[PDB]
């Protein structure tokens, strides 16, 4: 390949603030995300939503990078972030193009218990993959997991897709609105680590295979509610903060405040993740259900 | 002779513990009820419950003053205004006999403070003695005692309608979020309180009593740029380390760069909602607070 252009986004929801931290300063002075013969734009991309401290004015940004909405034509009566989302598009993509950027890191964070996360769009990109064992080596001890959300019809159009390689860096537990200085510790190293892999690869350094555990979206399920819809059953305490870790079918996952246990049913394990994320439950996911397999990389080189 | 009893939830709206506890109680308040005492659920800012936000116009929960409660009644106030008279027509008016005996109002703070509860009076006796019941029956899960009595510093709050207003605070939660250990919490620190005041339109007499109380003294903001933007964050050893001592020497801000920025002043102080959400824009990183014993009479009733 050779990687020419590279991004890192933050606020693109604009309560989760470490991304937003991080970029302004970078911003102001870039030495720690530069590296010698790679240079990487940092950007806010909805400043708005910065601005009011929420995670979006109109509708969510992360949702919108597709056809229905990046072809529509430019007015004043559409959504905040539909315009601002061709902006990104225009700047930074086009999205399917080879005049895009090469690599996009989008910055979050999440109430649930899920550490260092790594977002992977694309089950057979190898490029990625291998950035991604590389990062999760170079964290160790701490633990590093990858979320595969892509699906036949779950996956999102995120701002990053736009990119040839599109990242997703996730880092939780951390309260919306509030900036954490051991949050933002661990952002850091994640994007350290990943810019030190791009370096590495640009300067000819041949990686042999490599295999990574990874989780496969299966299907998101809703709080049990009210014929008022309301939410009738909290996240059990047991499931609380065990994202990644493995939930059989006779486990407790929901709380009554009477309180009756409502368990995982079906016939085989699944591994949670995005366990009670406060931003969810207005998309009425309380939790997301996935199956845990390993991938595997062929070798990469540059040139 | 303690006749009216609220509870209220939902004076932010983006804390879910009260609102759900609330919204289950109005439904079904045998949890609450005792023998003979009635205590009475209510949502306080319910537009603000819907749109899962602290709240619309203002905070609910510092205006319950002359200033705002002497307004003319209208379409064109901001609704927290509107909403801080119809409460207090229902549940006061404040400063009158005919306000409320007790108000409980239910919070959720970001900030690791565990079970707490708010005095408002460093005098009342019988908030101490109740508040020396709860502690210690809750016991040895912790509880702590947030003195907000100060000339120039409290806030009119929800409660202070009452003759005895109590705040009760639970944390750490993120906003947004139903927590069930937290969830646990709060309606045990609710389930002494109530037992409490039963205990005591019964007779049953109640010695003296000594509790530890934290008296503000001051709010402190976040380092900051040129530009008013937040250049310093809650070191680490501060984070979660709410209650614990803070001396001058002690690390209390990290820059970006790696710069700690330590205490100062001369003496210990012990910190409280410590990097609260909510109190981002109010520019209080921090309050700081000194350890005292606050002595109550004995009590009985008749
Ligand atoms: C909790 P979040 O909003 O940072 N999660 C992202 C997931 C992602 O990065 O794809 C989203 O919901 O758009
Ligand atoms: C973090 P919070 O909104 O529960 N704190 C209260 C403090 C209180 O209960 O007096 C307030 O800011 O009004
Ligand atoms: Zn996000
Ligand atoms: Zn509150």
């Amino acid at each position: 390949e050779h990687i020419q252009k590279v991004a890192i986004f933050g606020g693109t929801h604009g309560n989760e603030l470490t991304g937003v931290f991080l970029v302004k300063h970078w911003l102001e002075n870039g030495a720690e995300i530069q590296r010698t013969g790679l240079e990487v734009k940092p950007f806010i991309t909805n400043p708005r939503a910065v601005k009011k401290c929420t995670r979006y004015i109109d509708c969510d940004l992360n949702r919108i990078f597709d056809l229905e909405n990046l072809g529509k034509k430019m007015s004043e009566d559409l959504p905040y972030e539909v315009r601002r989302a061709q902006e990104i598009n225009h700047l930074f993509g086009p999205k399917d193009s080879e005049d895009s950027y090469d690599i996009i890191f989008d910055l979050h964070n999440t109430t649930s218990n899920m550490g260092c996360t790594l977002i992977l769009e694309d089950s057979r990109n190898n490029f990625l993959i291998q950035m991604f064992h590389y990062i999760k080596t170079s964290l160790a001890p701490l633990p590093c997991y990858v979320y595969l959300i892509e699906h036949p019809s779950l996956k999102y159009a995120t701002t990053r897709s736009i990119a040839k390689y599109p990242v997703g860096i996730e880092v939780g537990p951390q309260p919306q609105g509030v900036l954490r200085a051991d949050i933002l510790d661990q952002m850091r190293k994640m994007i350290k680590h990943a810019l030190d892999f791009i370096h590495h690869f640009n300067e000819g350094k041949e990686f042999p295979p490599c295999a990574i555990e990874v989780y496969k979206i299966i299907e998101k399920v809703d709080y049990p509610r009210d014929e008022n819809g309301e939410i009738a059953a909290i996240i059990h305490p047991n499931l609380q903060d065990q994202d990644w870790k493995p939930l059989h079918p006779g486990d407790p996952m929901f709380l009554t405040l009477d309180g009756k246990t409502i368990p995982l049913g079906g016939d085989c394990t699944v591994y949670p993740v995005f366990v009670n994320e406060a931003a969810y439950y207005e998309k009425k996911e309380a939790s997301a259900k996935t199956t845990k397999l390993t991938l595997n990389a062929k070798s990469i080189r540059c040139c």
